[PDB]
């Protein structure tokens, strides 16, 4: 219902926004507000920052080995749900995003079709995707406010996950 709707969208609007940053693009109106919605915020992040938003970049604890073979782990996960990254490198926050924002799209239909199995799998899935990738690379995150947001919105998000499984 309405919660689920509301996850997919932030998760959606947080992903348009990096993707419009990275290409050093103003951000749609649209999208500003929907964000300006919790608030007045700061949009303003240098597209050479944005560019660099990878796990494998983020996360210095990250082992050479891993690093070097990183984005054929997204990829895997991604292609086990359907995902193909657009356009940046797998392991960045714009493409992580986005395909959250799918797997929770997904999980609408899934709860009004009644389907308890694969609703429950759904959402372990996106815990999983959560604790393995997205929550690592936003808690190496630069303060700013859009990161903070991320940050705060994410780690909200995982407790939600954690509680409804």
């Amino acid at each position: 219902g309405a919660m689920t709707i509301g996850r997919a969208k932030v998760y959606a609007t947080l992903s348009k926004i990096f993707y419009h940053l990275f290409y050093d693009e103003a951000i749609p109106k649209d999208c500003r507000e929907i964000i300006e919605k919790f608030g007045e915020i700061d949009f303003n992040l240098r597209s050479v920052l944005v560019r660099e938003l990878r796990g494998s970049v983020l996360i210095k604890d990250m082992p050479q080995s891993l690093a070097e073979v990183y984005e054929s782990v997204m990829k895997d996960f991604y292609e086990r749900y359907g995902f193909q990254a657009s356009e940046l490198h797998a392991d960045h926050i714009a493409v992580e995003l986005a395909f959250m924002s799918k797997l929770v799209e997904r999980e609408i239909s899934l709860a009004q079709q009644m389907k308890e199995e694969e609703l429950y799998k759904i959402r372990a899935a996106q815990h999983r995707f959560i604790k393995a990738h997205l929550q690592p690379l936003v808690k190496n995150l630069p303060s700013a406010p859009l990161l903070n947001f991320v940050r705060d919105f994410v780690r909200e998000d995982a407790k939600y996950l954690y509680s409804s499984l």
